[PDB]
């Protein structure tokens, strides 16, 4: 049977103009938006900044692009402390004990990439639980049966008759928009489901054919010896 609640993770990252290939990307902002599968309603949404370490300095493109200040990621916690707090709620929220849950993130950067790097800059273990995700992108793609370019979060929107609400590259505000279309998506009859891991630290499908299983119960990961 079908998760209870689908858990919406989009992240801001620093980032410099013109997108140049060799930079060190650490995650500024780490939103949580949880979706309850049976009321298809948000029920939770926890907003929370992160203070980088290696590139500490937002670059004006970053500051403009995101709209998240310098005296913002200032005043935040590290990226550890701010994961111990998103797997606190969870905890709190009773994912993966008293409810059966998943991950969702639009596209596939954002674990594959974005955490994935800041958890080897944290010196961090990759936690398990995010190790199996759905790309809303994918499953829009396949579901409509469009190609790969037009789920493109603009495109998405605007074919299904929306609006984007909130700034855009705000990640809480993302976030939102991204679970309003997986709402959409559920009512259209379509069936959200991981299709997407991380394996030997490569980005990997999962076949969609294979039974519901539910993400285990979050955990702090240790340092990286
Ligand atoms: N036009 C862009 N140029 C460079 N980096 C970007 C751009 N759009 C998004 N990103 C990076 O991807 C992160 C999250 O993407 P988004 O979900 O589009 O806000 C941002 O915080 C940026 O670091
Ligand atoms: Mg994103
Ligand atoms: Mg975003």
């Amino acid at each position: 049977s079908y998760y209870d609640y689908i858990c919406i993770i989009d992240f801001e990252a620093t980032c410099e103009e013109g997108n140049p290939p060799e930079f060190v990307h650490e995650i500024i902002e780490f939103p949580v938006v949880l979706l309850n599968t049976h009321t298809l309603e948000i029920e939770d949404t926890f907003q929370q900044y992160v203070r980088p370490e290696i590139n500490t300095q937002l670059s004006d493109f970053c500051i403009s692009l995101t709209g998240i200040t310098q005296d913002q990621v200032d005043r935040a916690d590290t990226f550890p402390q701010v994961l111990k707090k998103v797997i606190d709620l969870m905890k709190l929220k009773e994912l993966g004990t008293k409810y059966k849950y998943s991950l969702l993130t639009d596209g596939s950067w954002d674990m594959s990439k974005f955490l994935n790097i800041q958890c080897q800059l944290s010196r961090l273990k990759y936690p398990p639980f995010a190790k199996k995700w759905i790309n809303i992108r994918k499953s829009y793609g396949n579901f409509y049966k469009v190609p790969r370019s037009q789920t493109k979060l603009t495109i998405m929107l605007e074919k299904l008759g929306m609006d984007y609400d909130g700034r855009p590259h705000c990640g809480l505000d993302d976030s939102k928009n991204i679970a309003r279309i997986a709402v959409r998506m559920l009512q259209d009859g379509c069936e959200l489901r991981i299709n997407e891991k991380m394996h030997a630290g490569q980005l990997m499908s999962v076949s969609s054919s294979l039974p519901i299983e539910g993400t285990p119960p979050p955990q702090m990961p240790h340092f990286r010896k």
